[PDB]
């Protein structure tokens, strides 16, 4: 059997695939940062790529817990270049704002269908998306306040390069 | 340090490693659907290992002065006719990759890029054992006929990979 509906199985599978793209996007942003000598922003993005894969593999395991199957879809080629560190991090946030709506959308579907086990599974991703967004809002506020003082940007590079 | 054409060769390979990760993830989605968690486990560890491969390439390209551009990743197959057919597919994939890496070793050696050929030589060593690992599992699955008792033995054996 499948104790989840197929509209829900598919929204979950759709979201697993979105997390994979998100992982690959941030790896793409790391390539831009690495090319521009910002090895610390690059390490932050690599760490974030790995995080998205953790998100992806939570959806994977939930689908198999509830008797569905996962289908991997093609992954779009992501952007490889941005105009400045700010432009990249703004793209990060717009994407995370998009991931946040995607999750809200799946949670209303689950709620509409009264699949409340999926609602409670998704609550963890709702909370985490607030960190995911504020993470980036914090970096953007610091880049902004940097003016363009390269001493300050490099101070931020090095500290984001300590991400555990 | 490091020419263009070897960069495009090293970049193209980086993308192939990304796809290999994704291929093995899709094999795991098949073993999971069919109820073989041991096999699915092994494929998930393989997929991880494949990302460390792509990032050894990543980080070497930047060590030696080049840029990585990431390309679209093709949809991989989702289903196979039995465990053995899946490992047959994996072996044809690894055989292709190993050859891709030997092919690049001869390009870098042609233009006497000795530090690249030395890096590419660390690796073909580790790849050939990735080939021979997949290769022996297949041989085990061949040996097994389709005796499900033995299929299950390997599923628990392989499910213990770390
Ligand atoms: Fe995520
Ligand atoms: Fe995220
Ligand atoms: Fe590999
Ligand atoms: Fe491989």
């Amino acid at each position: 059997m499948m104790v989840i509906s197929e509209k829900v199985r598919k929204a979950l599978n759709d979201q697993l695939n979105r997390e994979i793209y998100s992982s690959y996007l941030y790896l793409s942003m790391a390539t831009y940062f690495d090319a521009e000598g910002f090895k610390g922003f690059a390490h932050w993005m690599k760490k974030q790529a790995q995080e998205e894969l953790t998100h992806a593999m939570k959806f994977y395991e939930y689908i198999y817990e509830r008797g569905g199957r996962v289908e991997l879809e093609a992954i779009e080629k992501p952007p490889s270049n941005w105009n400045g560190i700010k432009d990249a991090f703004e793209a990060a946030l717009k994407h995370e704002e998009f991931v946040t709506q995607s999750i809200y959308n799946i949670l209303e579907l689950a709620s509409e269908e009264k699949d409340h086990a999926t609602v409670s599974f998704l609550k963890w991703f709702v909370d985490e998306q607030v960190e995911e967004e504020d993470q980036v809002r914090e970096i953007l506020d610091l880049l902004e306040k940097a003016n363009g003082q390269m001493s300050v940007i490099f101070q931020l590079d090095r500290y984001l390069g300590q991400r555990e």
